[PDB]
């Protein structure tokens, strides 16, 4: 006689150990995972062979840690099923007994969909007994790899796929993933070498806009393991010289836990938290190369060998800007050296823009940071160039309502419109280049 195994693949986003009873748990309200491919293997002979020297929990553990040691995972006759849209996948008609013993079956996730890490290789030793079960329901868990932007200037923010930023903003990002359940295991059929020799986390942006600041924390099970790890693991950022040697990305970092000077101490630490969720957090600074009309996302790649990776995309960021064309009234003649300050309202209070890193700039202003002051004489005096289509541009601005205040006309002219109210449109240069006239004075 036989038994069926019904798998219900589900998403894991946290630490948990749901003891599989064997029963159907109805509608659990968990998110299913589609496209997971499972193989099944009869490990009965192998299990009872081990059961001579080790107890059942230990024997089961040994096969779980090193399943490829006990079965040929590459077998073409090994029954295979892929999980449907409801997470469902069934192996049917498996022998309930094998060479006179109650059968023991192993399950291996051969193909894990993006962006998930595999369910641990599970084993089921029969029977599962009724007060036996013919259909045994299992609930294998795929750990979702995530990347989120969590804070801006050390303040929490709503999780969005698109954020509006200002130059000088410090962005906190978090990449989350699972330490493998078999991280500490040795390689299949090798008593001296290890199973994992690479635990690489590669975060990068293809477009300019961020400067790497710091690796802020590495958390697991509410423990900051960054201190214990540091020096013993490989790490580099785009601020380092040897970044450019392997990658040509503007921004990023590559963190290998097992690529450092002391992989074995690291592996030992990781083994204490095997199966648990690690948060790697880091800060970046929005810089003068962050331009409008340009969404800029990052990508994180978790990999345990050269030939595969779990890839995930973080949110995009964008910044605002504005163009003005200061001209002679009644013509397209561009007027250099007209003077403005930038104003916004904060409640019913005028604040004025102070720009950092803009000595030497006239016409195009691309600051490293913008702060705001109620002292109007401290405001950065912006000057126009003689350029043809627009002779005053500002970028790195949050969207919203501003006023360009003309504080001095260019020589030979008088101010026509002192205040010029305008709007920064999120992520763009704005609807149009705003024209500002100055009237010439017939000097004698």
């Amino acid at each position: 006689t036989t038994v069926d195994f019904t798998l219900h693949k589900i998403e894991q986003t946290s630490d948990e150990q749901i003891q599989n009873t064997g029963h159907d748990l109805g509608l659990t309200g968990r998110k299913p995972v589609q496209g997971a491919q499972f193989k099944i293997f009869n490990v009965t002979d192998a299990f009872y062979q081990l059961l001579e020297n080790h107890d059942k929990t230990t024997a089961a553990s040994m096969i779980s840690q090193n399943l490829g040691q006990y079965v040929n995972l590459q077998d073409p006759n090994a029954a295979t099923v892929t999980t449907d849209a409801d997470g469902l996948a069934a192996f049917k008609g498996l022998a309930a007994k094998t060479n006179g013993r109650h059968s023991v079956y192993a399950f291996h996730e051969a193909v894990t969909p993006q962006p998930y890490q595999k369910a641990a290789d599970m084993i089921v030793s029969l029977p599962v007994r009724q007060d036996d079960l013919t259909n045994i329901h299992l609930y294998p868990k795929d750990s979702l790899v995530t990347k989120n932007l969590t804070e801006i200037n050390e303040q929490a923010v709503a999780t969005k796929d698109l954020h509006d930023v200002a130059v000088g903003d410090v962005l906190t990002y978090q990449v989350q993933f699972q330490i493998p359940h078999d991280i500490g295991a040795l390689a299949d059929h090798s008593q001296d070498t290890f199973k994992y020799n690479q635990f690489k986390v590669l975060d990068y942006m293809t477009k300019e806009g961020l400067t790497f600041k710091a690796l802020t924390a590495i958390t697991v099970d509410g423990q900051d393991i960054l201190k214990a790890l540091t020096g013993k693991m490989a790490f580099m950022s785009s601020n380092d010289a040897a970044w450019q040697q392997t990658h040509n990305y503007p921004f990023g970092f590559e963190l290998d836990f097992l690529g450092g000077t002391d992989p074995d101490a690291v592996r030992n630490l990781l083994t204490q938290y095997a199966g648990k969720r690690v948060t790697v957090a880091y800060t970046g600074i929005v810089n003068e190369k962050m331009i409008p009309d340009q969404k800029v996302g990052n990508t994180a790649e978790v990999s345990f060998d050269p030939d595969s990776k779990i890839t995930v995309n973080g949110p995009e960021i964008q910044t605002g800007g504005i163009r003005f064309f200061k001209h002679e009234a009644g013509s397209s003649k561009s007027l250099a050296n007209a003077t403005f300050i930038l104003q916004r309202m904060n409640g019913n209070v005028r604040e004025y823009a102070v720009l950092e890193g803009v000595n030497g700039m006239a016409g195009t202003y691309q600051p490293t940071k913008i702060t705001w002051t109620t002292n109007q004489d401290a405001a950065t005096r912006l000057k126009t160039s003689g350029a043809e289509t627009a002779n005053l541009t500002i970028q790195g601005l949050l969207p919203g309502r501003y006023t360009l205040v003309e504080t001095a006309a260019p020589e030979g002219y008088e101010i026509l419109d002192p205040t010029t109210d305008f709007e920064v449109i999120a992520g763009t240069w704005g609807t149009k280049t705003i024209r500002i006239a100055n009237t010439p004075v017939n000097q004698l």
